[PDB]
């Protein structure tokens, strides 16, 4: 689907009345397959951190690590399908240009892919910007295949502020996410089983980010 039918006739709408929203089949089964492949071949090859430290035991062989995380830019050697998949998303995010909220996008940042090594370890609740960074809209997209989150868990359950509900999302292959970064949308991924692995953007809005920049004052100017 071009990015512009599915920006205007589906994301627009959703993200203004739910703020997130789900779009199933992205890129096709040949184009995701080659992004699940470039990421298993970064993840095999060690470009991945080591996980996040989840239990700081006494003895460190038992320490328990979960999320492993790495930056992509998209030029790298054996990145191009992810920099194809986050050339898609730009083109989705610049055919909602002023539609999004008030909000207006000028900038992201590099992606983030993760893993999930599936020895039980999720994500704690949280807020993905709480304190005003710029990050409006948070794009997350999942390659795993055939993922039976009755067996794998993973699930991604968000809590919609004000509504007595959450919305759980499977990391499915080929599935890309949108929702609103702030406090409306605190959430958590539920304990995998299995790997799982995902790409993550984010979004800024111009203006909020252009007036983080004063309470993160970092490079400066000679005075003399
Ligand atoms: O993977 C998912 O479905 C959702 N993941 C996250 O919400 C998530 N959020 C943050 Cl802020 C981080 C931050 C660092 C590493 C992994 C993260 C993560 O998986
Ligand atoms: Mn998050």
């Amino acid at each position: 689907l071009p990015a512009l039918k599915l920006a205007l006739e589906y994301i627009v709408p959703c993200m203004n009345k739910h703020g997130i929203c789900v779009v199933d089949d992205f890129l096709g089964k040949e184009t995701g397959q080659q992004i699940g492949d470039e990421v298993r071949a970064l993840h095999d090859t060690g470009k991945f951190t080591d996980g996040q430290l989840v239990s700081q035991k006494s003895d460190s062989s038992k320490d328990i690590r979960g999320d492993k995380i790495t930056w992509i830019e998209g030029k790298e050697p054996g990145c191009e399908t992810i920099g194809l998949l986050m050339s898609s998303m730009d083109d989705l995010i610049r055919h909602c240009n002023g539609k999004l909220g008030s909000y207006k996008i000028k900038e992201r940042t590099k992606a983030m892919v993760a893993c999930y090594p599936g020895n039980g370890t999720g994500y704690v609740r949280h807020v993905d910007n709480p304190n005003g960074d710029g990050r409006c809209v948070t794009c997350i997209y999942y390659l795993n295949k055939d993922w039976d989150a009755k067996v794998s868990g993973g699930i991604l359950r968000i809590f919609p502020e004000g509504k007595a509900q959450f919305a759980d999302i499977e990391p499915k292959f080929d599935r890309l996410l949108f929702f609103w970064s702030d406090r409306r949308n605190p959430h958590e991924v539920q304990p995998a089983y299995a790997t799982r692995y995902a790409i993550t953007v984010w979004y800024f809005d111009a203006d909020e980010r252009a007036r983080a920049k004063v309470k993160y004052l970092e490079k400066g100017v000679r005075v003399e």
